[PDB]
């Protein structure tokens, strides 16, 4: 029945120059504000359409009709994350095999085994802030990223990146960041010899990542040690379907994937949650009151983290306004009609624009830009597929429980131990890589002088 709107075009380049910008997701959100719930986005060689309403995304989330697509962004990241969970297609044998093997390591129950390692890193964060001098401040996303990288290293392969001991990045990290950057940069360009150097550097970075991870795996098998880490489960697990274990090359890709998937996504969430708390002091007060009520011991237990309900609402309200992995891609499994109005062909692509979904006034009411964690008080009232910050169905985030347990523990501890001051009246500036984060967000903390165990 209807023709899809489309944003402004640039002759032969179609819509491509619209993503030639430091902040493409935020540019796409303004397009959606103008064009509405669905728009066609064309590039040379390719077309996708971006969805922004709960009414159409609830249909895109029908797994009988649509499966996960590798967006052009993920295709580029697949050049180094290979067939790990995030960059594999659903129909590749290593997807279902690794998904079956790793699901038991990522459940709510499994979080009891990672809890003590998470605490070890959260205590390092608290001690860093306790030890600042009166005149100093905190570089919020920088310190969040030290906690989240350390927590994934320790829980994922018993490796200490010791990020609180340094300001220079780990070699793996240098190459990872630079490969992510190149993958991001390729979205925009239009094979010229001007890129011979980008190409050589990318190859060099892929080799550094593979060499360093292949050695962690070799070391582990050579030593025989059993930890409560992901690497142990991968080396010992068998997929109950095929009966097969993962091989070493696939294990290497799962480890690279954990670092690409489970680190800056969670540090972004912690940084946005802090930003909203300091911009909303009544919400900060209510969250700090819960942390004081619940965290009655020198360090938090697993069960006490589960009891930080309001802190959990705070994190979901940050994920509502700024989901840190802001889009995911799908393809039509068969010809079908979306919303009774937009016929799609088998293989056609869709993009779910999560921050715009989360602004659907028909779901959230008119106060959609307000930070109000109490929206999440009776979650059964939320319609299906309205709130999707960890994606969809069997291709949802396998790390969801991990990220929320880490973020709830850390933000609980921060709220127990410090008062916070937005001393610069910081203006939100969201920096975009594949993921979102507040850039330049700084605060001052004033210790409540409560001892740690
Ligand atoms: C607040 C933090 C996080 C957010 C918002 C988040 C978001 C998401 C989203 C939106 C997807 C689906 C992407 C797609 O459909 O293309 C996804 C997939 C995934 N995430 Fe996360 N994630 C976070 C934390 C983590 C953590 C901590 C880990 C690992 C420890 C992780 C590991 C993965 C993996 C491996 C997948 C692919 C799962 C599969 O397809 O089988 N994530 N994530
Ligand atoms: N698991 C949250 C990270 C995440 C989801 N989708 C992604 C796509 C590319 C990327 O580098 C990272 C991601």
């Amino acid at each position: 029945i209807k023709e899809m709107p489309q944003p402004k075009t640039f002759g032969e380049l179609k819509n491509l120059p619209l993503l030639n910008t430091d902040k493409p997701v935020q540019a796409l959100m303004k397009i959606a504000d103008e064009l509405g719930e669905i728009f066609k986005f064309e590039a040379p060689g390719r077309v996708t359409c971006y969805l922004s309403s709960q009414r159409l995304i609830k249909e895109a989330c029908d797994e009988s009709r649509f499966d996960k697509n590798l967006s052009q962004a993920l295709k580029f990241v697949r050049d180094f994350a290979g067939d790990g969970l995030l960059t594999s297609w659903t129909h590749e044998k290593n997807w279902k095999k690794a998904h079956n093997i790793l699901l038991p390591s990522f459940s709510q129950q499994a979080m009891k085994g990672y809890h003590a390692m998470m605490v070890d890193i959260a205590v390092q964060l608290v001690q860093k802030w306790e030890r600042l001098n009166a005149d100093e401040h905190i570089e919020v996303p920088e310190d969040m990223t030290r906690l989240t990288l350390d927590t994934i290293g320790l829980c994922g392969f018993n490796y200490r990146f010791n990020s609180f001991y340094r300001d220079q990045p780990h070699p793996f990290i240098t190459s990872m960041v630079r490969a992510l950057d190149e993958a991001m940069n390729k979205l925009q360009r239009a094979d010229d010899p001007a890129y011979d150097e980008n190409k050589r550097q990318f190859q060099e970075d892929i080799k550094v990542m593979n060499d360093l991870v292949d050695k962690i795996i070799a070391d582990r098998k050579a030593s025989g040690e059993q930890s409560d880490d992901l690497l142990t489960h991968m080396l010992n697990g068998k997929d109950p379907e095929t009966g097969e274990p993962l091989d070493d090359e696939n294990i290497r890709y799962q480890i690279i994937t954990f670092l690409i998937a489970g680190h800056e996504s969670t540090s972004g969430l912690l940084s946005f949650a802090l930003y909203f708390l300091v911009k909303n002091p009544h919400v900060l007060q209510k969250a700090a009151e819960e942390a004081a009520r619940v965290l009655v011991d020198p360090v938090p237990s697993y069960k006490q983290v589960k009891q930080l309900k309001y802190v959990g609402m705070v994190l979901n309200e940050a994920l509502r306004l700024w989901p840190t992995a802001p889009a995911f891609s799908l393809y039509a499994k068969e010809d079908t009609v979306l919303g009774g109005e937009y016929p799609l062909e088998k293989g056609d692509e869709l993009m779910v624009l999560i921050p715009q979904l989360h602004r659907d006034k028909t779901i959230w009411g008119d106060d959609v830009e307000e930070f109000r964690p109490e929206r999440f008080e009776n979650p059964s009232a939320i319609p299906q597929h309205a709130f999707k910050p960890f994606g969809n169905g069997q291709r949802a985030c396998i790390g969801q429980q991990f990220a929320l347990h880490e973020a709830t523990l850390v933000l609980g501890m921060m709220l127990k131990h410090f008062d916070f001051e937005d001393h610069t009246n910081y203006e939100l500036d969201i920096k975009e890589t594949q993921l979102l984060k507040p850039e330049g967000f700084v605060v001052k903390a004033k210790s409540k002088k409560i001892p740690l165990g």
